[PDB]
């Protein structure tokens, strides 16, 4: 027992609400247990069920769940083979090379057709599905299940799990079974010479040889075993578990994690339990009792309860208080988890998500501007984990950042778990130097105020910041007011003359002005300060800056032309492309303003088998034809 880096099946049930992700989890977990990272045992192995995002899209969150897992059981809804949805989910496991197997769920629901799945998987995804098992009974008849590798049936006696008897294949499926068993002994062959030499001879091979070779190829991305059953009817669950132990890679099967070490250089973090530790923080979940739980993954070394760790990605030092293994039914406080395994280190503050946690003796290694925004309790927690969004100032409630409506998730991680105007991040700038002037002649009723400055606004290199300098010689504007001025100015850059966005990249030089020996004030040189600007922005040929992005749309070659065409309409600058195994990805530079709704546009133009992703690339003007629209 204890541990073996070998007996470690780190998995995630990559699916969707519907395909039956949860119940494939509920049911898996129910059986282990008898005979954000749950765990348990199955026939000598520790199975680690690293919860997956499963909200169809949204990558950074999806991605994270993908680089911390090893297998990936993709469950398709039998009633419809690769429904557009399951495809992208596949696509994610594709982009990350995630070894996987597949479950032909709902194998008793009307639509039910194993082959419809295999057919589609072979067609649309273009993967080489092997055929591990055959169902007995049809859809609303679905009783037993035929294992074509060992040649034996499993007749589930009911929709509970209170009955199950191994049986010799009922002769009604003797031939069909025997046909598929041979296609199997044949795929094996591609992967194991020794087995082919026995195929060419009618000499059936060893079960190991078979199951072992089928194992090599899966872990190799050359095939994708397929199993079938029914979660909510309790047909095929156990077998799905043996599949996991049977063909999924353990931590030493995958390829070692690179990791940045200073002096740069990227290196190899292997799963050595007797070496210097290196962990990663992937998920944080506040706990009602015990509180803020950090969910780690131990890449190198061993982590022991009560140990001083050091968080490379943040400077802090941390005392890993105690440790916890979440279980379906009972948390499990433990004394140490060596490289390969994962869990909860309770008591951590300062440390976040995506953070590397080394040892105080180990060698230290580190393993967007949020451009869109709408309008006490909540926001602090939803800020516990999510180094992405931002609680921000501005003229007044503005959750801000990242991918369209991931904002909305915060909204349903708010008003559910706990508006309007999703807009772009424009800026404003002058294009030609302008020299100006402010004045303020008030009587305020009884106390005369006065302030008059003369300035010179100029364009500064895109990227340069703000610039204030003084030309006032031997006071004409008494040294005391200059600051009231720099502040009227500093307020003006909040809301540009045009569309009212942050005036940027300018060089304000104060050079002349005037004052009254008693009528002046501070609030008078702040007023004229904030006039000298607004005028001087609307009088230096004001522009509007905006976020040209960098998209990553993925179309199976099938629509790959009306995309590169509609993409074009997006003021887009397609620059390159590459083929992602099956389909093809076409990167581009589409001006952020041109993309709201885009989810849907790509949905349509491709039978929803399309997925884009975008990361803010930069700023640059927008030509009059746009600015003229924008300013209207």
């Amino acid at each position: 027992v204890e541990y073996d880096l070998k007996r470690l099946r780190n998995i995630g049930i990559a699916a969707h609400i519907d395909a039956g992700k949860t119940t494939t989890t509920e049911r898996i977990l129910y059986y282990t247990g008898r005979i954000a990272v749950t765990t348990c045992f199955w026939k000598d192995h520790r199975i680690n069920i690293i919860d997956t995002p499963g909200h169809v899209d949204f990558t950074i969150e999806v991605e994270r769940s993908m680089r911390v897992l090893d297998g990936a059981i993709v469950v398709f809804d039998s009633s419809q083979g690769v429904e557009p949805q399951s495809e992208t989910v596949w696509r994610q496991a594709e982009k990350y090379k995630v070894p996987r197997i597949a479950f032909a769920n709902k194998m008793d629901k009307t639509g039910a057709d194993l082959w419809l799945v295999i057919r589609t998987m072979q067609e649309r995804l273009g993967a080489r599905p092997v055929v591990m098992q055959l169902p007995i009974g049809r859809e609303d008849t679905f009783s037993g299940i035929i294992d074509v590798l060992r040649m034996k049936a499993y007749t589930y006696g009911n929709d509970l799990g209170t009955d199950i008897r191994e049986i010799p294949i009922p002769e009604e499926y003797l031939d069909q079974a025997r046909e598929y068993h041979e296609k199997l002994v044949e795929v094996a062959a591609d992967f194991d010479e020794n087995i082919m030499l026995k195929y060419l001879e009618g000499e059936e091979p060893t079960e190991e040889e078979l199951v072992a070779a089928i194992r090599k190829g899966t872990i190799d991305l050359k095939i994708t075993p397929v199993f079938l059953g029914s979660a909510l009817k309790n047909k095929g669950v156990q077998l799905l578990l043996d599949a996991v132990v049977d063909y999924l890679p353990s931590p030493l099967d995958i390829p070692p994690i690179k990791g940045t070490t200073p002096e740069g250089e990227v290196v190899e973090i292997h799963p050595d339990p007797n070496g210097p530790l290196a962990a990663l923080a992937f998920k944080i979940m506040a706990d009602p009792y015990v509180g803020r739980l950090t969910f780690i993954r131990v890449y190198s070394g061993t982590l022991t309860s009560g140990s001083y760790v050091y968080n490379t990605t943040k400077g802090r030092k941390e005392r890993v208080a105690r440790l916890l293994r979440m279980h379906a039914n009972h948390r499990e406080e433990v004394e140490e988890l060596k490289a390969g395994d994962l869990g909860a280190v309770v008591g951590l503050k300062e440390t976040i998500t995506g953070d590397t946690l080394v040892g105080e003796d180990a060698p230290r290694v580190i393993l967007i501007d949020v451009a869109i925004e709408p309008k006490s309790q909540a926001l602090a927690r939803l800020a516990e984990e999510d180094p992405t969004f931002r609680v921000s100032t501005h003229p007044q409630t503005i959750i801000s950042g990242m991918g369209e409506l991931h904002l909305e998730i915060i909204v349903d991680r708010l008003k559910r778990e706990f508006v309007g105007k999703p807009q772009v991040a424009y800026r404003e700038t002058i294009t030609k130097p302008v020299d100006v002037e402010g004045k303020f002649i008030r009587q305020t009723g009884g106390r005369g105020q006065y302030g008059h400055v003369k300035i010179k606004v100029e364009p500064l290199p895109r990227g340069s910041g703000f610039e204030f300098v003084n030309a006032i010689v031997g006071g004409v504007i008494p040294k005391e007011y200059i600051p009231a001025v720099q502040k009227g100015i500093e307020e003006a850059m909040q809301s540009g003359p045009l569309i009212g966005f942050p005036v940027v990249d300018i060089k304000v030089t104060l050079y002349d002005g005037s004052y009254h020996e008693v009528d002046s004030s501070e609030m008078a040189f702040k007023i004229a300060g904030s006039m000298a600007i607004k005028e001087a922005v609307q009088k230096g040929d004001p522009v509007i800056l905006e976020p040209i992005m960098r998209v990553e749309v993925t179309t199976p070659e099938e629509y790959m032309g009306d995309v590169i065409g509609d993409l074009n309409a997006r003021r887009g600058q397609i620059l390159g492309m590459e083929p992602r195994g099956n389909a093809q990805v076409i990167r581009a530079f589409v001006p952020l303003a041109e993309m709201f709704g885009y989810a849907t546009d790509l949905r349509s133009k491709t039978q929803g088998r399309g997925s884009f992703v975008m990361f803010f690339d930069h700023y640059q003007e927008v030509p009059k034809q746009v600015q003229e629209k924008l300013i209207k």
